[PDB]
């Protein structure tokens, strides 16, 4: 029984685990609850705090994983299982893991809080990439990652109700929040230090919580993965919300709010999943059924709007994208696309295409996408189509949000920094022709590299050092550069002025000017005018 | 006769010709200058097509140039040798419809190509009497025929009623055609060869060029074509009829001919040229540059169709074409203007002036159709470069007018059949008055072609005299043959055709040909493929 792997929280004492990391042990405690299990009439509910436990809560394994769709689009292959849940499923899911430098650190550390992504309809904190291990034991840090409900349990809502309101997978984060607050102390944690980062929903997440007031006093620091709360996908009007909520209710055999959630509350958790892809107003990528809702109440207005008015002053906040943002989307559903071939495609395929990934795209709308992407010197090469099928997903759904994101903090005070991501995984099981495909960074910041037996290049182990220097010492100052390494070349700070971002690559850091400035000039500035 | 020097007295269908010996650097050339081709276009003649010349008596005096047709003269910058050297530079008249002829002395053995030569102006100037049109070095150096001919400009040549027999518009080109069939029936006597034609303007002179190529009646007066900075396609070559009649009508009311077509033609008949040209710029229906008020009318006689729609269902396989632009076609039409510029500053406008020049250089253009000019041509990083805003309003101007039309045109032409070579002009003389910032403007090629550095009291740089020699060698080539390329020289670059697959063109300037790819293919696919259906 060791002393190091007993913490006492709030609602009582815990038992962690010695975990083996490279370098040397860890303390980790995993599976901590901070919400009562949201079931059977709590479903679709806010989530309430744990209450109090008898002896000492075994916090030795990960929990199971919030209800959600399962990936089948390829049987077996580690591309898309490793995205798949790693423990049973449950709607009994509320429960984080905390992992500690071993001995626990001596003063007050920086926190990281991590918040996966998936669409806001899959994700586990319990997934091999979000394992804590390295950040702690290479970079000394305390690193916390929550599960939050998914799907219609944690997005569903029929607004203005009181029964399904909404946005309660975003109120699970709040909680796991306040959690850290609350405890955090005890692991060895800092709570006047606490950085939120997570990836796609995952970053629109953390960029909810800077755009919701009640969530601003429980972290100092943003940091956003290829994901932003303002675009196309990240939330749903509160019309919209209700439109698939009672479709969906429809579905499914239940016939007054109050009424209807009362019954869908009587549904086996699978029944709700197998019905959640129908509820789509159009044939499309990167949209997805469930996601949190402009309530008036968590976010006062929409993002978009919230971006642009907010003060940001006394805020840091790191951003970027991968190189590669929209090639795996494409596999889910355009015609044409395969992992197994290379995907060629014709330029009607690309029209196509193009009206699925912009499904609210009139026809002048896409013609303009279209002639946009073209390349009018090979106006027909397969590959260029490809290619550009591709750039117009991922600038749409992530790059030009993250460009206008970027744009408006600077803007209003906030200390942004900016990056590219472009380094391939040698490990990687997808095709060439996806390149650095959206979420093949995470394994790089998270130091999976450091493990040898997961056969990573030497080259690997050293870049992915230098990320965890860089989102560390990010969490420690708000500036990710090296407070005492020189010659560098720095990371500058980006501006509306000069749009300064950087590449992570294997590479030293090169500094370039203006995120795709042209294209996001086009879908930032320009189409809003036309589809209106 | 009798004490006359013989090489200089020649016949034609109209009557008996005296010609001048004149010094080119290299030797004597022949001309012939001020050769009337039709009867004089006055009186109960202003706005009708052009009857031919009647046959005269005695030997016509052809030592000079004769009158320039009635026109507005540029008075942006008085003395200035920028505009003036545009001017007219004999009496102006409507008594103008005259043509000149340059041949080698003594005049060739056997028959020569001949290159014919249209003055550009906006259809509302010009003559082929100015001095960088000057044929001496074509023919003395090239040992080229060349032959160019005055056409009637602005409300004379172009004021249209359509569908009225006094005024049915288009009568300008039909002096063209007059001045071609002139060549074929003449030309011979001067040791031309009539089965050997080249066409070549700049400008509205291309743009006729072009007309030419789309009207049948045309075809069989000539075998090649060159169009310099211009095309018949494009915002500004032409009218519908009904723009063209609510023009003629609106001028017929500001010189007091009030509104049926006869009783108001005749009323514009009694009015003095003079009044006609004092009014001819206040019948524009915007703020604008690179519009002129009378121009080509989509008639359904001489065009049969709109220009846009000709080359797009056209048959070309038997026809060579040679088409190109400068570096900065635009730069000099926002002197005219555009509120922020100016030749005698550097010209740094505001991102507000910038806005306000889009609108006036798209003048049909609605709201949301500037916002899309406006964001394809800003710099993202710079959004407010003074210095960059200035290339870009240049840029706007250059490429909507000139340099997309002319790729519009050289894709159709290349695709249905024609040879098109294209070309870039990229030098700036050394010479030039216009401030740096303008770049190489409008216009500024054509003393190169016609191989004015070889006069060496001109203050050219010996690098520009063997640059014009290249030139003149490219393009008589290409009347000789139909292709620029020598024959006996060899790499020493290449000049292959453009084409759909490959895009190619060549650039001119000082250093041997280099191949290039897509002449400003990602910006004209937004003014030719995406602006059209933006304002449908
Ligand atoms: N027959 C059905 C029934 C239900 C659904 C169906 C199909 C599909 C579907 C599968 C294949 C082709 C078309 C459609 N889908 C899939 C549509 C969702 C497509 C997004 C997949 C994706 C692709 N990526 C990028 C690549 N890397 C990742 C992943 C995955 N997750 C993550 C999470 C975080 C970061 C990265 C990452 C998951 C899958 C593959 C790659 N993220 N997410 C479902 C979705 C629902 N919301 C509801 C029900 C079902
Ligand atoms: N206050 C008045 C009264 C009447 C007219 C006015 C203004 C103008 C005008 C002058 C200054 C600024 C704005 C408007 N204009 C001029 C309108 C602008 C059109 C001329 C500008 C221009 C500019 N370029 C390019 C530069 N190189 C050339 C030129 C010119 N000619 C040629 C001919 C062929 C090839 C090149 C070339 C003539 C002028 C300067 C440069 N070509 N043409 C008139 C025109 C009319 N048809 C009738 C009346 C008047």
């Amino acid at each position: 029984e060791d002393p190091q792997l007993l913490v006492r929280v709030r609602g009582g004492q815990l038992r962690g685990i010695r975990l083996k990391a490279p370098g040397g042990p860890v303390s980790a405690f995993l599976g901590i609850p901070f919400a009562e299990p949201p079931v059977g009439s709590r479903r679709f509910m806010p989530p309430e705090p744990k209450r109090p436990w008898s002896g000492v809560l075994d916090a030795t394994t990960f929990q199971n994983v919030c209800y959600q769709y399962v990936d089948t689009l390829y049987p077996g292959f580690e591309g898309t299982e490793m995205w798949n849940p790693n423990r049973e499923l449950s709607e009994d899911c509320l429960y984080l893991n905390v992992w500690t430098p071993y001995p626990r650190p001596a003063s007050p550390t920086p926190v990281l809080i991590w918040i996966y992504g998936g669409g806001f309809y899959s994700g586990a904190a319990s997934l091999d990439v979000y394992d804590g291990r390295f950040l702690a034991q290479v970079e000394g840090a305390v690193l916390v990652s929550m599960n939050y409900r998914v799907g219609t349990f944690g997005f569903l809502a029929l607004p203005g109700s009181r029964e399904a309101p909404g946005n309660v997978g975003l109120l699970d984060q709040r909680l796991a929040l306040q959690w850290v607050q609350e405890n955090i102390a005890a692991f060895g944690g800092d709570p006047m230090s606490v950085t939120l980062f997570g990836e796609s929903a995952g970053a629109a997440s953390v960029g909810m919580h800077i755009l919701s007031l009640p969530s601003r006093s429980l972290f100092h620091r943003a940091v956003l993965q290829s994901g932003t709360p303002n675009g196309p996908w990240a939330t749903v009007s509160a019309g919209e919300a209700r439109r698939r909520a009672t479709l969906l209710a429809r579905l499914v055999g239940c016939p007054n709010d109050t009424e209807l959630i009362a019954c869908l509350r009587t549904r086996p958790a699978q029944d709700l999943v197998d019905h959640e892809w129908h509820v789509l107003p159009q044939e499309s990528i990167f949209r997805f059924s469930f996601v949190p809702v402009v309530d008036g109440d968590f976010l006062s207005d929409t993002p978009e709007a919230l971006i642009n008015t907010g003060d940001f002053q006394d805020l840091q906040v790191l951003v970027g994208v991968v190189k590669d943002e929209g090639s795996a989307f494409l596999v889910y559903g355009v015609p044409g696309f395969s992992k197994d071939n290379e995907s060629l495609i014709s330029r009607a395929q690309f029209l196509a295409g193009v009206r699925i990934g912009v499904p609210q795209a009139s026809d002048l709308a896409a013609e303009a996408v279209v002639l946009h992407y073209t390349d009018w010197l090979h106006p027909e090469d397969p590959t260029h189509l490809r290619d550009a099928m591709s750039a117009v997903v991922g600038d749409h759904n992530v790059v030009c949000p993250v460009a206008q994101l970027a744009g408006r903090l600077a803007a209003q005070g906030a200390r942004v920094y900016a990056y590219i991501f472009e380094h391939r995984a040698s490990t990687l099981t997808w095709p060439l022709w996806m390149g650095v495909p959206h979420g093949y960074e995470i394994e790089f910041i998270f130091g999976l590299p450091l493990d040898p037996s997961l056969n990573y290049t030497t080259e690997e182990r050293i870049f992915a050092q230098r990320l965890m220097k860089y989102w560390t010492n990010f969490a420690r100052t708000g500036d990710p550069n090296d407070p005492r390494d020189s010659k560098s070349p720095q990371w500058p700070p980006y501006t509306t002025a000069a749009q300064q971002y950087v590449s992570l690559n294997l590479k030293p850091l090169e500094v370039r000017r203006g995120l795709r400035a042209q294209t996001c000039a086009f879908w930032n500035r320009f189409l809003p005018k036309l589809l209106s």
